């Protein structure tokens, strides 16, 4: 029975569970036993949750960050629907009451026993919120479409739930013995070593003797640090390089084990290929024992030595600087450490960075303060997750403060909280426990954590950790694992179909490839596999029947697939599409869209909706991911082609954009589209300036028929070809209602840019903490300090709001002066 569940996890996580046993590692084995138990306890509490608490799990409320409307409501066991005239200020309960009252008159004879499902979607409408607070209601309000909802009784929700049940004495200096190696390079081999506590050295780097390219050393490597002065999270970093300078390989390893004991004696280090000394890199060796270079080293015995328990640890001009600092300034903060705890709690990061981690006496005093430190705000806790703060006690304190994250906030920073797992030193961590816990408490987080892990199973350095986490997750939800398997089955078929599409395009005409895509899709295995699955881009979006005749592929290099769906129940909300792309890395594209989505959220909170189109984009595997189709939209380029026998017949190229709008928004409807275009253009002007998105042209900027402008292809960001502000006459013409001179409309638009820019600037540090946590991903255009600096400069965070708004107008006018 459980053998199949074991076999299913294996196929789903892309790694056989036998591989975890083969290693014969007590860290892997104890992670698996503990996590499985923690995950089963989380699945248990979930099986005894009240029917509303289950809705908050399976279907978490999609709520937005007066005027009456028509709402079509039906029940389960019938096709009979009723169309009401409810208000946007109405709670769902009142609508639930009307549905029950109108059911009573039809059937000739309580709303607290119901939930309003969104037709053909895993989304529901419940809670003490007026209808206009629900994202589905607002999407129906702007598009003028009618909300189709189903009355789902408590027992029918409980049916779902039931059918888804599962020490100070060692004063000697720290030393090692560098024995021999087994590598490849064409010169002499020097092995530089070093001791690290995060980004910083605990003592000066000590090198090896230049031994011939042919390698044996047997050398003694002593460090400028005491054995009792090694912090718990001490990292020993190595670097193999050839010289007559050229790097070869790198390896790191913790001086303490997962059981807190100091490591002894012989250790073989399967090194990772190099591009100086890399302290950020993984403390687990290269899994390719066949082609990897090795480093045998000795950890000399000093006897069993365990790091002291917290009980033994606990037993042992100021304001003007608190807004990169000199040694006298550092000494001040450490002297004033108690006054920091008491009156400046948010300064903890600056106090943690000044403490001497190379002295056990210092660390303990700091830890005594930390154990009595008040909870920091979410923003302050997000800063503490960086590699800059490696201490376990610090790491735990950050999670302790992060527990007040709303499931909404957690979903906005999950990509960063997953990347941060790469910085980890051991498999068993409070971050994993947290991520897993929240994943098992909320299925949307459960879904997205999985895909963020699964999309990296091909990267050897993180394959064990991630594979292990996904396995632990799968223990806490047998049902969801089965649902995630259907997603993997669709994606498996999609890659095979794409592979054919790629070959056929190199051999025949497009209508010929398109018809055989269809033939291949119409097969039993493809028809079943690609149908009735929760979208990997949004688990609430149900990709029901695959609309094969409406499926094509794109002419761009990697021949992306256009997969259109339809649902009877959902009707028009069921008419959804997904773009499968295979060959490019969708990580930056996703991060950029997420950063845009956040900007929209920060703006929407301050009552400003700049009509942004933050379409889904999710990497699912090796250079494989999905893109959300923005239906009823086309590229500026295609609209500018100006085809004959159309309604968009333009005399001048400038008119093409506005003529297009005029045909898609007839009569009075056009006035709306121009405000849509102005608001979205303003938003994307700021977004792309702040983020530094370059290589913009008509082929990667799109328009919705609604008027809404948006951007695609974010392969380049942070000015990586200092990019200027962007302004095109084709857009200014549209903003100015199609008139040569209309400054009333243009100066209102100049306001939209300024306001959006100032709101973002107020959360500059949020973008700074999120990007600094992202560095863990290994994104080539987000690899160092120079990259974070682009954001610091585009957001002018080292200047006041007045000095920044003037400096912005300067960039805005120079973008307007370049506009023809
Ligand atoms: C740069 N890329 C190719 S991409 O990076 O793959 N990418 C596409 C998107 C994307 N596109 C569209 C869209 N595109 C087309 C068009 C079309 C469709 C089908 C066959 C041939 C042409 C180009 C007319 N329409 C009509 N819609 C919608 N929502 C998206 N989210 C985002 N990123």
């Amino acid at each position: 029975v459980k053998k199949l569940i074991n076999s299913q996890i294996s196929l789903l996580i892309g790694k056989g569970l036998h591989e975890f046993d083969s290693l014969r590692d007590p860290e892997v084995n104890d992670f698996r036993t503990k996590m499985r138990q923690f995950c089963e306890e989380a699945a248990a509490h979930r099986q005894q949750l009240g029917w509303v608490e289950w809705l908050q799990y399976s279907f978490p409320l999609q709520l937005e960050p007066n005027r009456a409307l028509l709402v079509n409501v039906k029940f389960e066991g019938s096709e009979e629907s009723f169309t009401f005239q409810v208000s946007t200020k109405d709670m769902p309960l009142a609508l639930m009451a009307c549905a029950l009252r109108k059911k009573a008159t039809v059937f000739r004879q309580q709303p607290e026993e119901y939930a309003l499902q969104v037709n053909g979607r895993h989304e529901y409408l419940y809670g003490n919120y007026p209808l206009c607070h629900f994202q589905y209601i607002c999407s129906c309000l702007h598009s003028g479409l009618t909300p189709h909802l189903t009355m789902v009784h408590s027992s029918s929700i409980l049916a779902m739930r039931d059918e888804q049940s599962n020490l100070w004495s060692l004063e000697q200096p720290f030393s090692i013995e560098l024995i021999e190696g087994r590598k490849v390079n064409a010169m002499k081999l020097v092995v530089q070593a070093g001791l690290f506590h995060g980004n910083e050295m605990l003592c000066k780097t000590v090198s090896s003797s230049e031994v011939n390219v042919c390698p044996v050393w047997k050398q003694r490597l002593e460090f400028d640090i005491s054995v009792c002065d090694l912090p718990r999270m001490a990292r020993l970093c190595f670097a193999l390089y050839a010289v007559v300078d050229c790097p070869i390989a790198w390896a790191n390893l913790m001086l303490f084990d997962y059981k807190d004991q100091l490591k002894t004696g012989e250790r073989c280090l399967y090194m990772w290929p190099s591009v100086l000394l890399n302290p950020a890199g993984t403390v687990r060796g290269n899994p390719n024992t066949e082609s990897a270079a090795a480093l045998v080293i000795y950890l000399p015995e000093v006897a069993p030595v365990y790091f002291p328990a917290l009980e033994k640890i606990l037993e042992l001009l100021r304001e003007i600087l608190e807004r990169e600092l000199y040694e006298h300034e550092k000494d001040l903060v450490w002297k004033m450490r108690h006054e920091v705890q008491e009156h400046f709690p948010e300064a903890l990061a600056r106090l943690l960075l000044v403490t001497k981690w190379n002295k056990h006496e210092d660390v303990a005093q700091m830890l005594y303060l930390l154990c009595s430190w008040p909870e920091l705000p979410v923003l302050s806790a997000l800063e503490l997750l960086d590699f800059s703060f490696p201490d376990c006690y610090v790491g735990s304190f950050a999670i302790k403060s992060l527990r007040k994250l709303t499931d909404d906030e957690l979903f906005q920073y999950l990509l960063q909280l997953v990347q941060v797992l790469k910085y980890e030193s051991y498999l068993d961590c409070e971050l994993t426990k947290f991520l897993l816990g929240r994943a098992l408490a909320n299925r949307k987080i459960g879904h997205f954590l999985f895909w963020h892990l699964r999309s990296e199973m091909h990267v050897p350095s993180v394959a064990l950790r991630f594979g292990l986490i996904m396995e632990a997750y799968c223990r806490g939800s047998t049902h969801h694992m089965k649902v995630l398997m259907k997603q993997g089955e669709a994606l498996s078929k999609l890659k095979a179909l794409n592979d054919f599409v790629k070959v056929s395009s190199q051999k025949t005409t497009k209508p010929q490839t398109k018809e055989m895509m269809h033939m291949c899709m119409r097969q039993e295995t493809y028809m079943e596999a690609l149908s009735h699955l929760q979208s990997p881009l949004d688990p609430s979006t149900l990709l029901e029947e695959v609309c094969v005749e409406q499926c094509t592929f794109m002419d761009s290099k990697m021949k992306p697939l256009w997969i259109m769906y339809s649902s009877e129940e959902a009707g028009s909300a069921g008419n959804v599409g997904i773009i499968f792309k295979n060959g490019d890395d969708l990580r930056q594209d996703m991060l950029t869209l997420q950063m845009i989505q956040l900007m929209d959220v920060l703006w929407k909170q301050e009552g400003l909706d700049l009509r942004m189109t933050p379409y889904g984009c999710l990497p699912t595997g090796d250079r494989t991911g999905l893109i959300e189709v923005v239906l009823h939209s086309d590229t500026i380029a295609n609209i500018q082609l100006n085809k004959s026998n159309m309604a968009a017949t333009a005399a001048f190229n400038k008119d093409a954009l506005l003529n297009w709008l005029k045909s898609k928004n007839p009569g009075e409807a056009l006035d709306r589209a121009i405000e849509e275009f102005t608001l979205s253009c303003a938003g994307y002007c700021v977004a792309t300036y702040v983020l530094g998105i370059g290589d913009r042209h008509s082929d990667n900027i799109m328009i919705r028929e609604s008027g809404q402008l948006f951007h695609i292809d974010f392969g380049h960001f942070l000015g990586n070809f200092r990019v200027p502000f962007i302004l095109t006459y084709d857009f200014v013409h549209v903003i100015q209602q199609g008139k040569t001179n209309n400054s009333e409309k243009f100066e209102r638009f100049r306001g939209y840019c300024e306001r959006a820019y100032t709101i973002l600037r107020r959360h500059g540090l949020l973008f700074l903490h999120l990007f600094a946590l992202m560095r863990a991903a290994g994104l080539p255009e987000l690899s160092c300090s120079k990259d974070i600096q682009y954001l610091k400069d585009s957001l002018a965070l080292g200047k006041t709001e007045e000095e920044a708004l003037k400096h912005f107008r300067v960039k805005f006018n120079e973008a307007l002066r370049e506009s023809w």
